[PDB]
């Protein structure tokens, strides 16, 4: 809508206390002028109908129950798209500044959030698996990375290219994770699941056996569920992307840790300048190798560490 931007003051799901970005036109919007050509978060209203409505508030205070999930999904994309331009200097997931949108309170008891090709969508949960899904900085991360591969390499969505896709999405979730540095750690989804239960998350990078997903290429899924195990086989991606951050020894294997950053741009210039829509693990190692060469040398540590990182995960 057409206003004036300002700035309301409310309360994610967790609790804390957070400025948003708002329009000002009757009502305040959560409309974020400040980013890009605009960050747009809307109400679902419990329906599955999208993008559902704009988000509208009488008075910029967003204290309410109701209003957490809308803050926090408002807040974190905003965070995200600061994480591209500042680090990766890309500007919103289509490079060019394309609108961002979201809807909260999709559907009932939902326990899920996704990017639908045109917007991210949150579920509140059942209260016992989730609570609302926006209030994890890399779950938002993870769905508007999914929109920033289907701009680039268009990984599909299946098989091995497919779990490239949710591995990817993990890595630059975790890393907007610690780039905002509340909190950060190598888990996906800990600050929103099951709130009965402490230390737990939905995957893990740095142990991704620790909830049955494979650590190594010998333990691939290979059926039709999950279109291919897409979840699934992710973990021997997040566990070479965490490898090669972090360092470690894995089946024998020893990785030099190159640190965060590094992975990073590593990573994203596999995904921007050499993964296309039917890479498989293998080829990512090459696109890896190959954007390592690019970054710092073909003799350089960067490189030997991904190298180290593959062969630790089994793949070549
Ligand atoms: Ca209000
Ligand atoms: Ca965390
Ligand atoms: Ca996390
Ligand atoms: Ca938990
Ligand atoms: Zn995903």
């Amino acid at each position: 809508i057409t206003g004036t931007s300002t700035v309301g003051v409310g309360r994610g799901v967790l609790g804390d206390q957070k400025n948003i970005n708002t329009t000002y036109s009757t009502y305040y919007y959560l409309q974020d002028n400040t980013r890009g050509n605009g960050i747009f978060t809307y109400d679902a209203k419990y329906r599955t109908t999208l993008p559902g409505s704009l988000w509208a508030d009488a008075d910029n205070q967003f204290f309410a129950s109701y209003d957490a999930p809308a803050v926090d999904a408002h807040y974190y994309a905003g965070v995200t798209y600061d994480y591209y331009k500042n680090v990766h200097n890309r500007l919103s997931y289509d490079g060019n500044n394309a609108a961002i949108r979201s809807s909260v309170h999709y559907s009932q008891g939902y326990n899920n959030a996704f990017w639908n090709g045109s917007q991210m969508v949150y579920g509140d949960g059942d209260g016992q698996t989730f609570i609302p899904l926006s209030g994890g900085i890399d779950v938002v991360a993870h769905e508007l990375t999914h929109a920033v591969t289907d701009y680039t390499a268009g990984l599909i969505y299946q098989n091995e290219s497919g779990a490239i896709n949710e591995a990817i999405s993990d890595i630059f979730g975790t890393l907007v994770e610690f780039y905002a540095n509340k909190n950060p750690d190598w888990e996906i989804g800990e600050d929103v699941y099951t709130p009965g239960i402490s230390g737990d998350s939905l995957r893990s990078m740095s142990d991704p056996a620790k909830y049955g997903d494979p650590d190594h290429y010998s333990k691939r899924y290979t059926g039709t569920q999950d279109n291919g195990g897409v979840h699934i086989n992710s973990g021997i991606i997040n566990k070479a992307a965490y490898l090669i951050s972090q360092g470690g020894t894995h089946y024998g294997v020893s990785v030099v840790g190159i640190g965060r950053d590094k992975l990073g741009k590593i990573f994203y210039r596999a995904l921007t300048q050499y993964l296309t829509p039917t890479s498989n693990f293998s080829q990512l190692r090459a696109a890896a190798v190959q954007s390592a060469t690019d970054l710092y040398g073909s003799t350089s540590q960067e490189v030997a560490s991904v190298k180290q990182a593959f062969d630790a995960v089994g793949v070549k």
